[PDB]
């Protein structure tokens, strides 16, 4: 359990917060103002698991698109909320368009592209001001990527006067912490509520992550938007990703999270989306999806015939789920086994809801299969497979009825 | 900081304890008596990182090869410590292998594979016997694929009779725990020192393993071998692996690391040991390769551009990289930036050692380059890509001197 209350922000029809599940997000990477690019990434986004769709509104050209997008969008019966993005000319584009301001579900604000100096506090008051005449609610997000240069000053003397200082490296931490923290609480004195407020402040290292997120949670009631922010390319955005939100989200800190992936030239940008469904899957605090347990093989085991029969299984499920999420409730929950041999075979297909434990050296060429932890047959000869995966799609007409 | 301190267990040459740098360890997946392809996949496993690598012993043509295999290794000057993973015969076998217990360097036991009733206790005691004779190390590795059936009947007995009995999952866990703690305490208490044990205990759910190793590590003054068994294939493999280890390596628990995946048909098996690296450096604790961070690029950059350049980057670092690690002590620790605008480029090369800022929408077409937290220079034109590369270049060859 240990989940973080907190109160509830709706982000159009989306509630982010202690008591609801945490919630996915993505940003699309096409220009704004190109409105069929934008619409397409949006409604791709959102088909791929993304509960909520970020875009940066930059200029008049892409504020000018937002409305159209949202028309589109509601065109074909798609109600994906939508994240404004400002940075630097937030206050001019929210002034001067009325209709993109009314068209958005939430604005983001980062506390450290406001302006410089006295232009700061204007800026975000105004913009403050626009989310409390619309309803709208705002997330707070600080990035250390843009911290506050004034504000990092600030805590560097104070820092110094410490009997024992501490390093550069932890003053910037308590400076985003703090860009943040002081922005929120002056956005609740101006009159925002507190179902209309969401916080973040991102730094790129995991452990770095960790600490900032304790601090946030320890010093608001808000929820709290969940990141690593540029974790980059390949095995290592995705690993960076896992290892940085997952000491949090156990912790119970995080109502919603966003996995800041670059994508490899021609990679669709629902990789991020994907990412972010793993981790909270891999952590049981949702479910998307069948998932596969399987063992990495060794020498006891046929490596081909074992990593074919795998793969065959998890393609399997993949096509099957469109059909499966529309007739069997409950589905997402299913966990499959394949497993190499007797060693660790039975006994895992035993925890699954349905498994198969092929044999292995030393062993009679036949293959057990369990359901809900007891035997329920053997297969043997030519495909093993087919037999499994209508054994697997019985099993699941029947666990599943609804 | 905060590492558990526990005694050292040498591993050929590889210390493993809290006083210690985590080790990466890997399984070949070849049949060992098939010595061609087992040396050919310990040597692989070895030069992507795997600091120990472990091979199945399962059967007596096996344990014939190992003593083969390790000649061969020598031979050409690689000290790969070897580990043997025995299960169901461990005690036949090195009884009547003794060339080939003296070739390993570490025997693992399954305190779950040991035999029915009776035997179990006496077949430990062989093994634990054997490994004392020869100044071997053993782990005693429990798994939940194949967990004591007697063990759990004494534990669920145990449960019925609390005033609030726990779920048989709980019961589950507790017996996993227990097989260990008590075969660890049986070695002890036979002679086998201190220096010479490691405990794992491995489940296939990341929430399950944080509470295994939080009680190993409390009940047990072992270094630990830590995984999560099973995590199957792909990204959810990654990811899996990624959350489960990094609650409890954040913490300080653990002394050595496996990645469990299933490989995909043709995929190398080395990319396990990638994926351990990855977690490892992902939390700052240890250091194996220069690191891109990169933000996603979103509608306020030009996406293609934005992510060639970023995977070109990546791409001659690791080419770079065998050069690099011969005449640059420390360049393991290098950190690069790519970026996509100015909203957080700037900020975020500022903390890399050396980093490029690209220019997003509205921004004069001029690339600002950052090293030691400063402007370096600014790049224009065709060749922004060769340009920085060289600058980088030009940086490693300066801070990394020996
Ligand atoms: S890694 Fe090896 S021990 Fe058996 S169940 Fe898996 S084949
Ligand atoms: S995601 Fe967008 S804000 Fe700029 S630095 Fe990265 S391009």
């Amino acid at each position: 359990g240990m989940r973080r209350p907190t109160p509830t922000v709706y982000v159009g029809r989306v509630p982010i917060g202690g008591a609801h599940p945490i919630a996915v997000q993505s940003m699309t990477n096409t220009p704004t103002r190109d409105v069929e690019a934008t619409t397409a990434q949006v409604l791709e986004l959102h088909r791929a698991g993304s509960e909520i769709v970020r875009l940066t509104v930059n200029d008049e050209e892409a504020a000018k698109a937002v409305p159209e997008i949202k028309r589109r969008l509601l065109a074909e019966g798609a109600e994906v909320p939508l994240v404004g993005d400002f940075h630097f000319n937030g206050h001019l584009l929210l002034r001067k368009y009325p209709k993109m301001a009314e068209a958005l579900d939430k604005f983001r604000i980062n506390p450290g592209t406001l302006g410089r100096g006295r232009h700061k506090d204007e800026h975000f008051a105004e913009m403050i001001r626009i989310a409390m005449d619309l309803g709208k609610p705002v997330r707070i997000g600080a990035n250390w990527g843009s911290l506050d240069p004034a504000l990092l000053t600030e805590l560097m003397d104070r820092n110094a006067r410490r009997p024992e200082p501490k390093s550069a490296h932890e003053v910037v931490l308590e400076a985003l912490v703090e860009s943040a923290v002081r922005a929120y609480e002056a956005a609740l004195e101006m009159g925002l509520g507190e179902d209309k407020l969401v916080l973040s402040a991102k730094v790129s290292k995991a452990r770095d992550l960790v600490w900032v997120y304790r601090e946030l949670a320890r010093r608001t009631q808000a929820p709290l938007h969940l990141g690593l922010t540029e974790a980059g390319m390949g095995v290592k955005g995705i690993v960076a990703s896992a290892a940085a939100l997952a000491p949090l989200l156990l912790e119970g800190i995080g109502d919603t999270i966003r996995v800041s992936l670059t994508p490899a030239p021609g990679e669709p940008r629902t990789k991020e989306v994907e990412v972010a469904q793993e981790i909270l899957q891999a952590l049981g605090l949702r479910a998307f999806a069948p998932e596969v347990t399987s063992c990495p093989g060794c020498g006891r085991t046929t490596s081909t015939f074992f990593q074919e029969l795998a793969e065959e299984v998890s393609r399997r499920l993949k096509e099957r789920l469109p059909e499966w999420r529309a007739r069997y409730p409950g589905v997402e929950e299913l966990k499959v086994a394949v497993m190499g041999c007797v060693v660790n075979g039975p006994g895992e297909s035993k925890h699954a809801h349905i498994g198969i434990s092929l044999p292995g050296a030393g062993e009679e060429p036949k293959a057990p299969v369990y359901a809900d932890g007891k035997l329920l047959t053997i297969l043997k000869g030519e495909g093993i497979a087919e037999e499994f995966l209508r054994l697997v799609e019985d099993y699941v007409k029947t666990r599943f009825a609804p």
